[PDB]
């Protein structure tokens, strides 16, 4: 109900199973938080100007609207998914307005480039934050540069306890522009002024999600009337409902699950484990293993049943489908709850997929904000043929059992043994390339 | 021509539009019989700046770009039922695109989105004049070595003169259409192929504007043909090479308009003395109708009428403009014109709930100009005839004066219906929409 920053409505209804999974996740996380110190983390804002690039007019009031819009959006989307209205807290002054730290870089735009705008702007943010007693390497920071397109950075990266977002200011940029239907003039993108603000501010929400540790997650068959996933193509649809263009952008339940363990969102200062490590995808990862893991083929999808070997508290599980040759934008995800013994059961589909072999990512969300992730080769079709899945049990049973237990080198040896013993058989030789690919992620 | 990633044809024209195209070309061919041939070419100018040197391979890359757009227009004109008409390029002894190099002795810091356009065209005029070419009598594509947010992406002109504006980028080439790798680090999260689609499809879109084409969106009669190039097709040009969709197609109503452009048909027809610019792109002349009746059908109207031909015409185009929408939201239908001026077309807008909608009727003359009138019409899903019948009893004199171009008399007659029967329910809703049409 905050019209001062053009608060976005909720234009989708969560599926009942995801809301039930959200409640079970928050119940588990709340028990984990009992007795742990509270978090005072805030999302800090730095405004970077340059030698021939002074601060734009009203940037303090306009970005007070922008961040409050993103803050309300995340809270409202968290609440729509079944969680409490969790969101990041801002630094407010005595008047309740957004505190923005101003930084300057003594370099002209001619001396800047697409590859240097990022690090140079963050370097200026480090200095101005340290002067105020804030360590940039231990907080989440949004760096706003007064740079144009083709020079300035639109980027985001981080994890649960540290992250950095990058965006660029523009004259009159404000969430109030979301309603404008007038066309922009003279630009390569033949698009309205309202969508242009959607790209800017919706992009900022997309980069901030990246800074919290969220990779890309596209739309799925289970949400055909919810708009575009914010961490997918939703960055370009954020606020489209205010122009009656569509359903806008929604926070995917699998992304809501991951953020529920972020201290910036839940307010609890949990400690990261010692074995946390960065991976190919955004986030912090720890080793994990399963007691059993089977993907059963169904019509246009898979039914994933398994039992996690829980050596640490976990609150949920997320299954991804990654089509070969596609980017992370093309993946779809399904979430599920975990019982105390570690059993889970979910169904993930990709209707119309003709490629047959597809990669599946199974992520276990731990209460310490980290994740354990494994990549499994699976076969899928419209009919739901069981023949490839049966060859995976008969020939590749030892490979899977070792792989889901994290024994990569032993699984490779067992994979080499079936290739040398039965590699000439047609039903075996087609599983070898997708198994070798899965064993290297 | 795979050397420049020639685009395929990903749509099939409706049979009536192809039949309309053949009848239009037959009429235009008779008009061209005995007229001098045209040597017009679309000239290309590359503008560099003080701290903005020419990008690598810009000569070979824009040889691919212009040949791609040239082949696209030819293939889309042929798909619509016309001969493979397109613009001709200036080719050297090796058959490569001739590019005129222009320089502006100003740094990029002194350029802006609003000033890059006119400053670039001025530099193009000088280098073209040095070669004996008058920019105000030809079609020119101005390419600036400028980034986004500084450089111009614009287009404007008519049948006998036009200017297109675009900006170069590192590695911009139609061969990039197939790339599915993500760009990264940009405000627009799009693949490298999508980025090239926006650049080159934009150029094709601006060139269409330079030929005299306004915006024309998609319509119900082509739901599986892709996006209209003069609508949102600028962002779908070449999408089929990534299996993203059907790409961009040239709307039959736009193909009709281009058939009278000397750059496309090769005949140097003379512009009439009464040609004038209008609210929309193109050259316009006064026109009138002997009769004009819109018959309501399901989700649309059937338009029958007879143009009062005071000059040779080869076709007619009807547009529907929903209230509150931009030019991107209009849909258009083309039709052929007989020697007496008779025409018959059907235009629909399924799902439109607004009831009252504006219709633009454009007559395409053989001298490259158009006559256009704006009519208020009513439309619904059922196809109810009641509002159109009240439109016949009242406002009868208003339409008769309006289709004869007598604006002031139509306004006076409109005030008479408001004073005599303005309280009647079947009359009072036509009054506001008629004043809007009489002022458009
Ligand atoms: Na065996
Ligand atoms: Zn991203
Ligand atoms: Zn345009």
């Amino acid at each position: 109900r905050g019209a001062e920053f053009t608060r976005l409505p909720v234009s989708w209804t969560v599926n009942p199973r995801d809301a039930a999974n959200a409640r079970a996740a928050w119940k588990t996380l709340s028990a984990y938080h009992r007795g742990k110190p509270k978090s005072s983390r805030k999302l800090h804002v730095v405004y970077v100007t340059f030698k021939d690039r002074p601060a734009l007019e009203g940037y303090r009031e306009r970005y007070d609207h922008i961040l409050k819009n993103i803050q309300a959006y995340y809270a409202d989307q968290m609440q729509a998914n079944g969680f409490p209205p969790l969101t990041f807290q801002l630094d407010l002054d005595e008047r309740g307005k957004l505190v923005i730290h101003d930084a300057y870089v003594d370099k002209p735009m001619s001396e800047m480039s697409v590859q240097s705008s990022g690090p140079v702007s963050r370097e200026a943010a480090r200095k101005v934050l340290a002067s105020k007693g804030i360590d940039i390497e231990k907080e989440h920071v949004l760096v706003v540069c007064q740079l144009p397109d083709g020079v300035g950075p639109y980027y985001g990266g981080g994890f649960s306890h540290q992250g950095t977002g990058w965006t660029c200011d523009q004259e009159g940029l404000d969430p109030a522009s979301f309603l404008d239907t007038e066309m922009m003039q003279g630009g390569r993108f033949k698009v309205t002024r309202g969508k242009n603000a959607t790209i800017y501010i919706g992009g900022t929400a997309h980069e901030l999600g990246h800074s919290f540790g969220l990779p890309h997650t596209g739309d799925g068959w289970n949400y055909p009337d919810a708009g575009a996933s914010l961490m997918g193509h939703g960055n370009s649809t954020y606020g489209d409902e205010l122009r009656h263009e569509g359903k806008g952008a929604y926070l995917a339940p699998t992304d809501a699950l991951k953020l529920a363990s972020v201290p910036l969102f839940n307010g609890v200062e949990t400690e990261l484990p010692a074995d946390a490590s960065f991976g190919r995808m955004l986030g912090k990862y720890v080793p994990g293993s399963f007691e059993r893991l089977e993907a059963i083929p169904v019509k246009d999808g898979l039914r994933l049943k398994g039992r996690v070997h829980l050596t640490r508290p976990a609150y949920g599980i997320v299954a991804h489908l990654d089509p070969p040759g596609g980017s992370d934008y093309d993946s779809n995800a399904v979430g599920a709850s975990l019982d105390e013994k570690g059993e889970f059961d979910l169904t993930i589909c990709r209707p119309g997929y003709k490629g047959g072999f597809i990669e599946m990512r199974v992520a276990v969300l731990n209460c310490d904000s980290t994740r354990s992730m494994i990549t499994l080769p699976v076969w899928m079709d419209a009919r739901g043929t069981k023949a490839p899945s049966l060859a995976q049990i008969v020939y590749f049973g030892d490979v899977q059992n070792l792989w889901i237990r994290g024994r990569t080198e032993e699984a490779r040896k067992a994979l080499a043994e079936v290739e040398r013993r039965h590699g000439s058989r047609s039903e075996v030789k087609e599983w070898l390339p997708v198994w070798k690919r899965a064993l290297g992620r």
